[PDB]
């Protein structure tokens, strides 16, 4: 369904409704088997976290004689995986290549809004709490029954202190978990990675595949801790007065830290795995850092034309930390964890030197007295302990616990659902859009005030072979402080917090403005249900893939680069330049807020149709507004002509539908002057000076009534970027005419992705290893022409006003509906399977003979 | 003379650092054609 | 902001200027 | 549960004393093992498995 | 000739070669040879071979 049907339809005229409903379909059709984390769990973590896009590509040229490319097959990939940056202790000052100096922080804080608590059943000890507070009492003396009188109205003579504690609870039984599964994906997504395996600012470095060993590293000042005292069931009630602990703990949202939540835990619950896991995904975070154990085996540095260098330059002096260390999350800050049903001598299974209220003391005493403050999860079960090694496999297994046990016991699948939706707005992060220039014609030099071509943003790092001549960027400290603030997430929110360790100083510098907030999670829900008050939910989930974490983190990760690629379109549509993301964006020309005005309108009428939270958790625009700017960064002479764009173009037509096929290039010999316009500029003596032939750029209107108007403007106006030099073909016939500008001449933009970054593609799978090879064998055409992969010009230089402008014949000769006389990149999307893909559904459809599903199957 | 519904352009004008320079709105002079079809479009000019 | 709570967390600053 | 192992087919060697340092057979075994055991407990015993 | 693209593993076999621990060594994808038989009913598939 995927082709056929799906890349067989394009935009529809409400395009809104056609965007929507064709992510529904695709996200019913995101598989990854659940049956497939049990026998191979890579390979399982490489189909769901790391998706693929095939397309095919293609150039056509008019009068060449060369063979050039016709059908070659690319694999086309998002995101950053991990990032790469110089180690804690580097004293030096030279830049390191690849290494930022710091990195991203995007901090996330506490919703005000609250997940709607949907209606739970009673279990019997509940129910038989529900029928004695509703009954029917005389009150006298002689009885219990006056004691909620002659006592306090918070007594347990009549319901236990159990029933007392969850009196209001059991009145009125709704729960919601949406939260804390938005926190599983989150930490299942960011510590593994999503995206394409590129690693770093340097569009050239890639990851090899998931990590396998994961170090822990405690920070003082960057880490977002809370604060944990353990007590015994016995211990905790005897702090309050004549017993009887609170009844509901769940603060404002405002103030999750003006006192202190409680997680009541049974002993059996505690040894579990999940555990520690539950104990995380609601508090702050991150209360520690997650790194690759050694960056010299995992990562690789790809050349232009694909060679592959395992052991990059300068591999030991830089860190590769996950996306992990990159978010920051807002939580409870304080935390009381009472274990029901432990004696007096009771110990902390984990970490040693920790002692419960209540339970065994420091110096073997029972019933220890104090209730120790514990500053981060760290502190606690030496599995997070500081300078830690792990397996991933093993850190995973808690949360892939949790996941299973409360989305099967306690959720429905509407919270699944939502929470996949709400996790998607955070699931990948993607670097500074890089753009080139390619200047305009000679014989224009005296009408135009962008004359010489330029790329922004272009960044590699690979020596071995011959590098772009776009690939111009040097890594100073403005420069790499300026392209961390140009980075972004699926919606184009950057942030404005950023981290920096090395020397030996940690430093951390958070904004009051926030990439998005998420709601709190109710521990009372967590305290009824492992205390069996409420009645399970375990026969109402009717999806699959809602049982397991992977196959919903591939659901994230789909929707996440659906949001992306939507982005892209809706920033096309609204005509939001690329420059209005970067970290000048508030400093340059007013264009930047006119444009937000609108973007706005896009992504809250699509977070309002499609995901249905509160729009403002998921996107706003605090942190483009809050811009910092660098000083020392002055930015390229470019035009504003080409859209935001994170993402290839054949992702963009997976998610949108949109044909760039070959059959829209225009090939007619012109003998009669339709659909060409005379422009002509005279000066002040009433001489004519230009008089150029041009045609007229199609108006938003003109492809809302008719979509494939888009696709020719693409056929029209795209030349394959070059290697070698910066002289594009399109230059020497063609240019922009805007007559908005006060020189009208303009040449092209061209979002950039470089030959690096490309020949990533050519392998079905994000694994690179020096033992695959990513060099086309018999076919020379990459090694002089990258794929142009951008979005077109935008069709409007003014957010709020339509003036048509026109594409121009430079040189007298080309007539500009003869069509293209460079070399134009046609597209298309592909439905193909890698190897690894078709040998894993072969062990789980085919060969797969497992007990179940044979003698179980009734 | 006018005394006293949407006839009428926003014209836009930048320069090189992405500044708007005019912003103004404006009104096109009728063609010869137009006086041609209607003379009273050459009194109103 | 939704509530009358106002220590040192909340932004309590015009939106979007 | 001999006959569950026998119709799953769990080793013997997966309950050693060494189960968990000799094969990754183990744990996949256990995975299929413990679904015959609930199946069972929940159709029979009606006790929480 | 055949250019398929491929995308529902029609006609694939799953080629597994296992150590004596139990490890799977090779793990490849394959397509199997017709056989005599098969050409005698049908001799384009000594043509495809």
């Amino acid at each position: 369904k995927t082709l056929y049907n799906y890349y067989s339809e394009g935009p529809s005229t409400p395009i809104m409704p056609h965007l929507v409903n064709r992510l529904r379909g695709l996200d019913a059709l995101a598989k990854v088997d659940a049956t497939l984390s049990k026998v191979d769990m890579n390979a399982a973590y490489i189909f769901a976290l790391r998706p693929t896009f095939p397309y095919s590509y293609g150039y056509k040229q008019r009068f060449s004689n060369r063979r050039l490319t016709t059908s070659a097959l690319c694999y086309a990939r998002t995101g950053l995986s991990s990032f790469l940056t110089v180690d804690k202790t580097y004293t030096s000052n030279s830049p390191l290549k690849g290494g930022s100096r710091g990195w991203p922080i995007f901090n996330v804080g506490v919703s005000p809004h609250v997940a709607e608590p949907h209606m739970r059943t009673l279990s019997p000890i509940g129910l038989e709490v529900f029928n004695l507070a509703t009954s029917q009492f005389s009150k006298t003396l002689l009885t219990a029954s006056s004691k909620v009188f002659t006592q306090s109205l918070y007594t347990a003579d009549i319901l236990s202190i159990f029933g007392e504690v969850f009196l209001p609870h059991v009145m009125q039984p709704v729960s919601n978990y949406t939260p804390i599964l938005v926190r599983a994906l989150l930490a299942l997504i960011h510590i593994l990675g999503s995206g394409s395996g590129n690693c770093s600012l340097s569009s050239s470095i890639f990851e090899s595949s998931i990590p396998q060993f994961l170090t822990i590293s405690h920070s003082t000042n960057m880490s977002n801790r809370t604060r944990y005292c353990l007590h015994t069931w016995s211990a905790y009630k005897d702090m309050f007065r004549n017993g009887i602990p609170p009844q509901s703990t769940f603060p404002p949202t405002l103030a999750p830290e003006g006192s202190s939540a409680r997680i009541l835990i049974p002993a059996a619950l505690v040894t579990s795995p999940m555990f520690p896991w539950l104990l995380v995904l609601v508090s702050s975070g991150p209360q520690f850092f997650l790194y690759s154990k050694d960056a010299s085996i995992n990562t690789v540095d790809i050349g232009s034309r694909g060679r592959i260098t395992s052991p990059i330059p300068d591999v030991a002096h830089l860190d590769l930390h996950r996306l992990w260390n990159l978010f920051r999350f807002d939580g409870y800050r304080y935390i009381d964890v009472v274990i029901v049903g432990v004696d007096r001598d009771y110990v902390w299974p984990y970490q040693n030197g920790v002692y419960v209220h209540g339970g065994k003391g420091p110096k073997g005493t029972d019933n220890y007295e104090n209730a120790d403050v514990h500053d981060g999860i760290g502190t606690i079960f030496s599995s997070f302990n500081n300078n830690v090694n792990v397996q991933t496999s093993d850190l995973l297994l808690g949360l892939s616990t949790l996941w299973n046990h409360i989305t099967t016991t306690y959720a429905t699948e509407e919270e699944v659902t939502m929470a996949i939706k709400i996790a998607a707005a955070f699931a990948l992060v993607y670097p500074v859009q890089p753009i080139v220039y390619s200047g305009c014609s000679r014989a224009l030099y005296n009408h135009t005030s962008y004359f010489q071509p330029s790329s922004e943003n272009c960044y590699t790092t690979d020596t071995a072979e011959v590098k772009s001549t776009w690939d111009t960027v040097e890594l100073s400290v403005q420069v790499n402080n300026a392209m961390v603030l140009g980075m972004t997430l699926p919606f184009g929110q950057p942030t404005v917090s950023s981290a920096q360790w090395f020397n030996n100083i940690d430093k951390a510098e958070i904004s009051m403005f926030k990439v998005g907030n998420l709601p709190l999670q109710n521990l009372d829900y967590l305290s009824l249900d492992m205390m069996e008050f409420y009645a399970p939910t375990t026969g109402q989930l009717y999806d699959i893939r809602s049982d397991s974490l992977i196959s919903s983190a591939h659901r994230t990760v789909n929707l996440g680069i659906g949001y992306t690629a939507l982005a892209d379109f809706f920033a096309y549509l609204a005509s939001v330049p690329a420059q209005s993301f970067y970290h000048n964006r508030m400093v340059t020309s007013p264009i930047s807020k006119q444009a937000y005005s609108v973007y706005e309108r896009f992504i809250e009428r699509f977070i309002d149709d499609f995901v249905g939270w509160g729009r403002c958790d998921l996107f706003n625009l605090d942190t483009l507004l809050g811009a910092k700017r660098i000083a020392g960064v002055a930015s390229s002479p470019i035009p504003w002509h080409c859209s935001l764009q994170r993402c290839p173009l054949p992702i963009i037509m997976h998610y949108t539908g949109l044909h760039f096929g070959q059959e829209h290039i225009r090939v007619r010999d012109v003998a009669g002057v339709e659909g060409l316009q005379q422009i002509v500029l005279r000066n002040d003596q009433g001489s004519i000076v230009l008089d150029a032939l041009g045609t007229a750029a199609p108006s938003r209107l003109a492809v809302k009534l008719d979509w494939s108007r888009l696709s020719a403007w693409y056929s029209d106006t795209t030349c394959a970027i070059p290697i070698s030099d910066r002289v594009m073909e399109i230059v020497n016939y063609a240019a922009i005419w805007d007559p908005t500008q006060e020189r009208r001449a303009t040449g092209f933009v061209y979002t950039y992705f470089s030959p690096n970054f490309l020949s990533s593609f050519n392998v079905s799978e994000p694994i690179f290893n020096k033992t695959i090879n990513l060099t086309p064998p018999y076919d020379d055409t990459s090694q002089t022409v990258i794929q142009n992969l951008s979005m077109p010009q935008m069709l409007s230089f003014d957010p709020y006003y339509e003036s048509t402008f026109y594409v121009v014949s430079a040189d007298n000769e080309w007539v500009p509906t003869s069509g293209p006389a460079w070399k134009v990149p046609y597209l298309e999307n592909v439905v193909k399977r890698s190897g690894r893909r078709l040998l894993a559904e072969l062990r789980i459809a085919s060969n797969n003979g497992s007990g179940d599903r044979t003698f179980l199957d009734d």
